């Protein structure tokens, strides 16, 4: 035994506690994707973050995801990373995703400098075929992709109001081969006190949706009743400006003590908060793996 030769794959162990903490958790099943993304997350040599959330509709844990945040910018090598991991999904689990939206979108003249974020995982679902593997990306200053994006969403034009918000997107590949892309607009904090986010966005949202906005430093939202995402500065505020159910009580519990990054997500929707209990949440949290 020697302290030094130990220390090689001493970060993969750090990685795999928390996938599988969460798994025992909250029941998560069929484990064997989460195996495969388990060796994706392996393979990842730099810094990253995991992102783990759980879906809460009533008293039902409906959904547990995981996304891996790669942390450097060689943004194609993660991407291949990335579609490594999804082929042995297909291969192992015996299903077939629809690339057509990842690769309309992409094309052949990608440029990847106009890349900030790039993360990639999947969503497990109790029904199989309800299941995603699921790439986030986040783009600056590329207003031929946000266009191209725009044209390839469904009811892209509801979102041209607020062209200069939009910097996400995202794609979904179910495991029984339905596929979907969407972009979902923003607003930093040092944004939201300035007539252009008054004008386009705050203006037309109630009340009880900006309220929680006190304690939150990036703002998402979705018309498409709309969906809306709240970036919390710290997790002691989740229960200060959220009323949660029960089953989302005990998903926050369990992460309020562990020693993770402050930062969390909640997601919901206005109808969802205007009502006096919240029905229909995710909860994100996020651990960071620094090398």
């Amino acid at each position: 035994m020697i302290v030094a030769e130990i220390q090689k794959n001493s970060l993969k162990e750090q990685r795999i506690k928390f996938i599988r903490n969460h798994q025992q958790a909250f029941d998560v099943e069929p484990i064997y994707p989460l195996r495969l993304f388990e060796d994706f997350v392996m393979s990842v040599e730099g810094d990253c973050s995991i992102e783990a959330s759980c879906k809460i509709e009533l008293d039902k844990l409906i959904a547990s995801r995981f996304m891996l945040f790669f942390k450097d910018q060689e943004w194609e090598k993660y991407l291949t990373q990335s579609l490594a991991f999804f082929r042995q999904v297909e291969n192992r689990v015996g299903v077939q995703l629809d690339y057509s939206l990842l690769q309309k979108f992409l094309g052949h003249n990608f440029d990847f400098s106009k890349l900030e974020v790039l993360s990639a995982g999947l969503d497990l679902r109790t029904n199989l075929a309800d299941s995603s593997l699921k790439i986030h990306i986040r783009i600056k200053d590329y207003p031929e992709k946000i266009n191209q994006a725009l044209s390839l969403t469904i009811d892209g034009d509801d979102l041209t109001a607020v062209r200069d918000f939009l910097s996400v997107v995202g794609f979904d590949f179910y495991f029984d081969g339905r596929s979907a892309i969407e972009i979902y607009p923003e607003v930093k904090k040092e944004d939201f006190f300035k007539p252009k986010t008054q004008e386009k966005v705050w203006q037309h949202l109630p009340k009880f949706v900006l309220e929680p906005l006190q304690v939150t430093n990036l703002f998402g939202f979705g018309f498409s009743n709309p969906v809306v995402y709240y970036r919390l500065k710290g997790r002691q505020d989740l229960t200060n400006y959220f009323k949660i159910n029960d089953t989302a009580q005990r998903v926050h519990s369990f992460y309020q003590h562990q020693d993770i990054l402050p930062n969390m997500w909640v997601g919901t929707t206005q109808k969802e908060l205007e009502k006096t209990r919240i029905e229909n949440i995710r909860l994100y949290y996020y651990k960071s793996f620094k090398m």
